[PDB]
């Protein structure tokens, strides 16, 4: 079967921060990015769809940068809580490289996922 993992560990005594107020929270966990259905092999100029989700998603309104590679640069915040696919259409074929960086006043998680895109050939 197929499977993922995490692990870090980022703790310093208080020698600063950029927060007036001090509240209760928690810093993201099971943070990734997930392909609408599983897919193989998509064409060129096809709008793919990106489904987020969380584990607990306990942290607060959290940052999230998504990086397309080709160029194409977005930044959504709270996307979980909106919990919104976001959509990006390809016009040339060839494996991209996306990702993804969440940092919070808590906590910071990242992910990094790979989508294919083969042309019109057989397949």
């Amino acid at each position: 079967g197929s499977s993922g993992s995490s692990g870090c560990e980022g703790g310093v005594d208080m020698q600063q921060s950029q927060v007036q107020l001090q509240c209760p929270l928690t810093p993201p966990r099971g943070l990734q990015v997930s392909i609408q259905g599983e897919a193989v092999a998509v064409r060129p100029g096809e709008d793919v769809l990106f489904v987020v989700r969380q584990e607990q998603g306990d942290v607060l309104t959290t940052k999230y940068q998504v990086d397309l590679g080709d160029g194409f640069k977005a930044m959504y915040v709270n996307l979980t809580l909106t919990g919104e696919p976001i959509r990006h259409r390809y016009e040339s074929p060839g494996i991209y490289r996306v990702s993804v960086r969440a940092e919070n006043t808590a906590g910071h998680d990242e992910a990094v996922l790979f989508v294919q895109v083969s042309g019109p050939s057989s397949g």
